DNA sequence: CTGTTAGGGTTAGGGTTAG
DNA sequence: TCTAACCCTAACCCTAACA
């Protein structure tokens, strides 16, 4: 865990958060489809999206999973 | 004041640490910490909670210090 | 018997707060 | 102001509870 660390973008969130609120546990597949999602709203014309900023199906699913946690910790 | 603050030989002992390795464990956080307080501490007199040094303190330490030096880098870039 | 993953943990980067 | 303590959460580990 001593990498550099990953920052979801805002165009990323919205995606994700709309993709959460259908259904708060998407498949392989449906990460798959949440995946190329995501990259199609970031990828910069021209240019192909470095390993580092592609995000993949264990990105969405870790974060996924990550916000059901978190918001059943702020439930009390 | 009121809150704690870091003596200069605790942070040159730190520091002598930080070279080697950053991310020390729960147990040598202890060997740092009790090492602090050893130069620190004074004769017959008994650390107030504040001044002692602990493990966590330490671990805040060197979590602060790599993130200074992170932005350190990106400054000079 | 093989294979997935929820959800209980932890570690640590990038940033903000609080005294 | 200065910085220790804290916040948030990406990314992993682990085991029970499945299919
Ligand atoms: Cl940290």
């Amino acid at each position: 865990r001593r990498g550099s660390r990953f920052t979801w973008r805002k165009e990323c969130l919205a995606v994700m958060e709309s993709y959460f609120n259908e259904n708060q546990y998407p498949d392989e597949a449906k990460r798959e489809e949440i995946a190329n999602a995501c990259n199609a709203v970031i990828q910069k014309p021209g240019k192909k999206l470095s390993d580092l900023e592609r995000v993949t199906s264990l990105k969405v699913y870790n974060w996924f999973a990550n916000r059901r946690k978190e918001i059943k910790r702020r439930a009390n």
